[PDB]
């Protein structure tokens, strides 16, 4: 299985890689929202594990652009941790919203759950 990990802070992005590399993983990453929205219409990654406070695009908006064409699950992880944040995320397509600091078992086991499902 192929996930794309867009997350602008390079140590973040390494540290989520190394852990879905070592479940078997392909991985592939994006360091801003135009960066992740080309990189999902190019690799067609099987989830998406998406931040928000991202340059050029946001997280949200690419998440509302991804779903005009597409239901690939779509994991939010964010440091954005707040009521409206959890439901805006998920209102406009996430299928699951983790926050940051996160557990990196927790996070395996739920795009686990995601692509179970
Ligand atoms: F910059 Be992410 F929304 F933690
Ligand atoms: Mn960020």
């Amino acid at each position: 299985k192929k996930i794309l990990i867009v997350d602008d802070e390079k140590p973040i992005s390494d540290i989520i890689k190394f852990n879905m590399t070592k479940e078997g993983y392909e991985v592939v990453t994006a360091f801003n929202g135009r960066e992740a929205l080309e990189q999902f219409e190019a690799e067609q990654p099987d989830i998406i594990i998406l931040d928000l406070m991202l340059p050029e695009i946001d997280g949200l908006e690419v998440a509302k652009t991804i779903r005009k064409t597409s239901s690939v699950p779509i994991l939010m992880l964010s440091a954005k941790d707040s009521e409206f944040d959890k439901v805006i995320g998920l209102e406009l397509g996430a299928d699951d919203y983790v926050t940051k600091p996160f557990s990196n078992r927790e996070l395996q086991a739920r795009v686990k759950a995601l692509l179970r499902r």
